[PDB]
């Protein structure tokens, strides 16, 4: 989408995987969806270091509505759950230096069951315009027809734009058309800044593989069409939760990084481990993800229960990441020719490595005759950035 | 199995799960199943703490053998790997004041390839015992006709017995049962110490999930056969390794407690973090295992992705574990009647509990009308101690 945003992939955190749908304010006030929990998180965005990483996009999702729209016609905050509306709330993630992000959905009703946008997708659009929105997550739920689907995310994209706000538009078109036709991504990505390909994360190793394999699986179709403006969306990262190992948490982390994702952390910034948050703060692996190039990384290789992904880089440089997929025993010894790596440009004449995950450490000069060498550990993932020696 | 051993749980390391059948000590010897890699796991047994937790038995599984056997018929160890030998291995180990645990199969073929002990049953247990190995895990490949098997690990059973010497005799007889016939599970304890009933565990959640689902399911046939001297095992602690969160790693040493599991970790002592170190060696959660009743717990409740289990314990305790098997979201809270826990009887009329995982708080007195609420982290376990009191 040419709205001058996303020109690198969007940062920031979402509520959906770790707070859920949870309404239940009298029971758990601390974790239900409220204007509280926002504040919350603004606040920790703020003091524990994350705006300075580069998550700049505090996200609301689904479960923020009242049940009926107002008088007017127009969508609004539940008046109990956010007792001074979304625009009060904007005005206060914006005093931190932070950006409001909203949901919204195409049909006739947002997936949790609340009012959809269908024959409102202008006033609901001027109205988050109003609010001081950032950045509009648009649901496919509630859809009965494949082209009330494609018309309602177009009209969307341009009822926003006629706003004259700047607003990240992230779309689920693509995921709920799958099923029934297979998307037209330049047509996709002339709407949206970035959008959801597959089925929703949860806090789960083998819900990572999944994404992982789809997206392998359909790189001829997905991989060529993201670029600054325009990005595929694997979904929430789940680093910092319950269900991932430490090496699970990093192979996430690093290939989020490699497939050129939208980094929306999912998780409870009130408790969360160190390791967790200077996994996600960590500053050479959001440069790769950020690299201003914005061509999506790839799977190279496949093969013994490794995977090799590569991804092109600014100024002849490249990111590589091996994933040990073998889920049983140690670490396990892997190694590539250099000139396999990069198209054969990586490396030539000479290539300097650093190892980025799971810890920092320099590799050094490879020759175009060299081979690389590693130990990756189970569910793990090693991360290298390769730089050309000119 | 009435040889006085095993009269609580068995608990040492076992090499299987973490270092497989690595033989290429050339490229890989940190990891290659060698005679060193044994003597630096009982030195770190012993450096460690891990012989204190109670970790007694270093266990030798498959890949360990020559590929033949020598000119008096007998099993020989790897030359290339072992090149001290069994005995002057299993000496080393009783001098750090541990003992040897090592592996053979029941058919023509040990599971990776290696010599079978069928024909050899009776010298290859003397082997073993004047060798002084002091455990054996005993496989059950290449071994095609149910009547072999019976008859091979009740042959090996006896045939050990006949050394004189003090084995503790590990079976995957039940296992390797399953696709002919239901196991005799009556038969199997009057042979065996303990007894593999399900696939082999790998580094995963996924793993773990299918081993408590296939010991829930069947609880009705294989709790009530658990007791001194013979225990159901559901396989290795992977605790210590990586594939498995935090959380997921507590709800494996909360569910081996209830369960009344034989405690093999299989995992590197020498790179393992302190978090995994201190739920392994945790006292408390230990005696839950190694409780003198030696009765078996089981599945009490299942519903809304939520699973209670319970063990009883000697002197009118009990064990509770709480499962959450919801695997997107936060910690949930569950509650329940504390008249529903221990049948009716943990705290009648009253109990103090104390929440032993993931961490150790005291919960104070409950008395038997009232209510017990946790939180649950997403495949998580909550684990607590029930102790019946008279007191308030
Ligand atoms: C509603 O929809 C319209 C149309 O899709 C959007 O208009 C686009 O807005 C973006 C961002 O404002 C424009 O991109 C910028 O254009 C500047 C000049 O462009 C000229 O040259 C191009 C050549 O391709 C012509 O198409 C165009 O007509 C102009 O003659 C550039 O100077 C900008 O450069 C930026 O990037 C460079 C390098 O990366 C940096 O040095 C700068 O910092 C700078 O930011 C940029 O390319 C885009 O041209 C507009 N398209 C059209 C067709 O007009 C609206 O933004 C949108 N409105 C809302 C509110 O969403
Ligand atoms: C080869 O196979 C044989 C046959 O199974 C094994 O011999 C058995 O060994 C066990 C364990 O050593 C013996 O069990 C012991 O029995 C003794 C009781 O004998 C009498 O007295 C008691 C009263 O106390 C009566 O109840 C009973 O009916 C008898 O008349 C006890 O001294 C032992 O108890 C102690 O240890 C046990 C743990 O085993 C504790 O629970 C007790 O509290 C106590 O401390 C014990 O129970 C059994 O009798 C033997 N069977 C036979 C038929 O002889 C060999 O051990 C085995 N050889 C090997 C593998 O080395
Ligand atoms: C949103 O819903 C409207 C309203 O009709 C609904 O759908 C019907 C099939 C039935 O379930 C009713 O109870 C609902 O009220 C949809 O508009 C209708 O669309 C159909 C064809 O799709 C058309 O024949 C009718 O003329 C429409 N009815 C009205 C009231 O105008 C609409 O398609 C839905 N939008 C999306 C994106 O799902
Ligand atoms: C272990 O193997 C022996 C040897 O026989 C082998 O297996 C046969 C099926 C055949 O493929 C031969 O070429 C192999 O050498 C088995 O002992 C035999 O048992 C069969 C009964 O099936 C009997 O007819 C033969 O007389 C036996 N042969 C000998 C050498 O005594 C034995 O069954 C195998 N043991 C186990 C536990 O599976
Ligand atoms: C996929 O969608 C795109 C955009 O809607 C289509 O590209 C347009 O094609 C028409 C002619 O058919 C041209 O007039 C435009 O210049 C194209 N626009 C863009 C953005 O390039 C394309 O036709 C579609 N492809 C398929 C296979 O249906
Ligand atoms: C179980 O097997 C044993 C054989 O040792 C036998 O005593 C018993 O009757 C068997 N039980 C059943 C139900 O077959
Ligand atoms: C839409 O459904 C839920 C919201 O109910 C969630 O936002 C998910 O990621 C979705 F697919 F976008
Ligand atoms: C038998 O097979 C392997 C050895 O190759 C391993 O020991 C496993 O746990 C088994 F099932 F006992
Ligand atoms: O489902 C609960 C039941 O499970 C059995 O296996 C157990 O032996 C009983 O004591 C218990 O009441």
């Amino acid at each position: 989408l040419d709205n001058g945003l996303a020109r690198t992939p969007t940062m920031g955190w979402l509520h959906w995987e770790r707070f859920m749908c949870n309404l239940d304010c009298q029971e758990e006030p601390d974790s239900c969806i409220s204007e509280k929990l926002f504040m919350e998180m603004a606040e920790l965005m703020v003091s524990e270091g994350w705006k300075d990483a580069g998550y700049e996009y505090l996200c609301i999702d689904d479960c923020w509505m009242a049940p009926q729209r107002d008088s007017e016609g127009r969508l609004q905050a539940d008046p109990q759950r956010f007792p001074h509306g979304i625009r009060q709330l904007a005005n206060y993630v914006h005093s931190k230096g932070l950006k409001l992000g909203i949901y919204a959905d195409v049909g006739n009703k947002t997936c949790a069951g609340f009012p959809g946008s269908f024959g409102y997708y202008d006033i609901d659009a001027q109205t988050f315009a109003d609010w001081g929105v950032d950045l509009l997550k648009f649901d496919g739920c509630y859809c009965d027809s494949l082209e009330n689907l494609a018309d309602g995310y177009k009209h969307m994209s341009l009822a926003l734009n006629r706003t004259g706000r700047s607003i990240v538009y992230s779309c689920e078109w693509p995921l709920y058309m799958w099923p029934f036709q297979k998307p037209n991504y330049t047509e996709i990505r002339q709407y949206c800044n970035h959008w959801r390909n597959f089925a929703d994360i949860d806090d789960s190793w083998k819900s990572i593989k999944s994404i992982l394999d789809w997206t392998s699986f359909n790189q001829e179709r997905i991989v060529d069409v993201a670029g600054p403006g325009g990005w595929n969306d694997p979904d929430m990262l789940v680093i910092g939760n319950f269900g991932l190992s430490w090496n699970q948490q990093v192979t996430q982390m690093a290939l989020w990084a490699i497939m050129a994702a939208p980094l929306f952390m999912s998780n409870d910034l009130r408790h969360i481990s160190p390791q967790a948050k200077a996994l996600l703060q960590d500053k050479d692996v959001i440069a790769i993800n950020q690299d201003p190039l914005g061509k999506q990384g790839y799977q190279l290789r496949q093969g013994d229960n490794f995977e090799v992904w590569e991804r092109p880089l600014s100024g002849l440089a490249w990111a590589v990441a091996m994933i040990n997929r073998q889920e049983i025993g140690g670490p396990r010894s892997y190694t590539i020719a250099v000139a396999s790596l990069g198209k054969g440009v990586a490396c030539n004449p000479a290539c300097f490595i650093t190892q980025l995950l799971p810890v920092k450490r320099k590799l050094g000069f490879y020759e175009w005759t060299s081979r690389l060498r590693s130990h990756i550990n189970p569910t793990g993932t090693v991360l290298l950035q390769l730089e050309n020696t000119m």
